[PDB]
């Protein structure tokens, strides 16, 4: 791909974070803490999952960013509507306002309903996310494998402003403590 030139500087929005998340001072890294992080509750926080949004809102244009997933066992990445449900249980689907891929139990899947199997020969350590608002496209790239395509959602119905979306995953195993990191441009 030649999408790198639409690079945007993403930072994480503390106010949207699940109360167990720890966001770095520079707002570029997030990990699961071992306990509640001593913040007050608010209507923006994701309550059932270790999720957080980017601060940036997009309603037009082409945008690209990269995320480091090194040594993680489980995570979700992509974009979502600003108006997604924050409280209780829900599935990641375009019908619910999410355009995502994930790693879970040694397999990669796209968050369609039902989910779609991904075919990745080189497990990625960094993922590139490309959004073309006008075209209705969200694409995922394997930076570890020379930028090879992972998945494209097309004919997307964004239906409002979009925010970068992250899930660091639980750490029931003791093997998923590593952070998600936004990579430099
Ligand atoms: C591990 C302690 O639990 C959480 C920690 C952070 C977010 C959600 C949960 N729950 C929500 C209720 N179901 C169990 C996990």
């Amino acid at each position: 791909h030649h999408h790198h030139h639409h690079m945007v500087h993403i930072t994480l929005d503390r106010n949207t974070a699940n109360s167990w998340l720890i966001i770095s001072k520079d707002r570029r890294q997030v990990r699961m803490g071992d306990t509640h992080q001593n913040v007050s509750d608010n209507k923006e926080r994701f309550s059932n999952y270790p999720m957080v949004l980017g601060a940036q809102r997009f309603s037009s244009g082409k945008m690209y960013w990269e995320v480091d997933v090194t040594q993680k066992e489980a995570w979700d990445l992509g974009v979502c509507r600003d108006s997604v449900q924050r409280k209780g249980q829900f599935s990641l689907s375009p019908e619910n306002g999410f355009w995502t891929i994930w790693l879970w139990q040694d397999s990669y899947e796209a968050g369609t309903s039902p989910q779609t199997t991904l075919h990745i020969q080189v497990p990625p350590c960094q993922i590139g996310i490309f959004v073309d608002y006008e075209a209705g496209v969200v694409s995922f790239y394997n930076i570890t494998d020379h930028g090879s395509l992972i998945y494209t959602f097309s004919e997307c119905v964004f239906a409002g402003p979009l925010r970068p979306f992250f899930n660091v995953g639980f750490n029931y195993s003791g093997g998923n403590a590593a952070p998600l990191k936004l990579c430099p441009l």
